[PDB]
């Protein structure tokens, strides 16, 4: 209807992400004291001019909301500096991770382990190792959830887990935060999430994505899913909910193959009848006006 793309036996409609679809950048800052107490606490050096990259994108995308999704122990002056950015560029909206409620996506670690123990009493060495070690995991802070444990890391896991959850909320994250001037967002709408290390050279316009989703792929003989661009047309996109179900069902993280990636591949090709390369070709986010990792 806006066309289709077929993959692994299913025809996926190409769906539009129009100007109502906001851009989102994330900055989770472990050491906010490295910035001035009244400065914007986002790196903006010659080498990594990330704030400038974001401002440029906001200027170019004059008809779109630009989100800056942040976390960290910012000072009041830093919060005020972020506020001033919002006044100066009327489409820029700062969203603090503090202000968002993710409890609908959370789960107690005990529940996960019990479910695992129950299944794993019902073929292999892997399983018996799995069973003992999970059993062990339970015995150990009993109120802990996925959120509370990730709340303890201030590293990549903290960033990644919250990026992924944000993407489940999509445009709703702006509404939930109560941001001014967000009347054009579609409730239940998506977002175009971007690494701040990028150059936008001109307007994106409307994107047409298979089932409304696409991801950064890097390509010399090799190809890989990358996490610098994730675009979705709607909140709680089912391919992302798949990743969440995986996180909800598994005791242990896998560092190279994250749950977002695993969920995408599982949703689009649970069987793996097409190779990784074919999946990469299918899902790839490609736009001539974006240059990734300029720095």
């Amino acid at each position: 209807s806006s066309g289709h793309v077929s993959f692994a036996g299913i025809d996926y409609p190409l769906l539009p992400l129009n100007h109502q679809t906001p851009l989102v950048f994330q900055w989770f800052e472990r050491n906010p004291d490295r910035f001035g107490q009244n400065e914007i606490p986002i790196i903006n050096t010659q080498k990594n001019p990330y704030l400038n990259n974001i401002i440029n994108a906001a200027i170019i995308e004059k008809e779109r909301i630009i989100g800056i999704f942040v976390d960290g122990d910012f000072s009041k002056g830093q919060r005020k500096a972020l506020g001033k950015l919002e006044q100066n560029y009327r489409n820029i909206k700062v969203i603090y991770n503090s202000d968002l409620n993710y409890s609908m996506y959370d789960k107690k670690l005990t529940t996960i382990y019990l479910e695992n123990i129950t299944k794993l009493e019902a073929r292999d060495e892997v399983l018996l190792n799995g069973v003992k070690k999970s059993l062990e995991d339970v015995l150990k802070n009993p109120e802990e959830t996925l959120i509370s444990s990730h709340n303890k890391d201030k590293g990549h896991l903290w960033f990644d887990f919250y990026r992924n959850l944000f993407l489940l909320k999509g445009s709703d994250a702006f509404l939930e935060a109560g941001k001014p001037g967000c009347h054009h967002l579609q409730p239940g709408g998506g977002c175009i999430y971007l690494d701040a290390d990028m150059l936008l050279t001109d307007k994106l316009g409307t994107l047409y994505l298979p089932d409304g989703i696409a991801i950064h792929v890097s390509r010399d003989n090799h190809v890989s899913l990358e996490n610098g661009i994730i675009a979705v047309n709607r909140s709680e996109h089912p391919a992302l909910i798949k990743g969440l179900e995986i996180m909800h069902s598994k005791p242990y993280g896998d560092p190279y193959n994250d749950w977002l990636s695993k969920g995408l591949r599982h949703y689009f090709d649970g069987s793996h009848i097409q190779d990784y390369d074919a999946f990469c070709d299918f899902i790839e986010f490609k736009h001539e006006n974006i240059i990734m990792n300029t720095s």
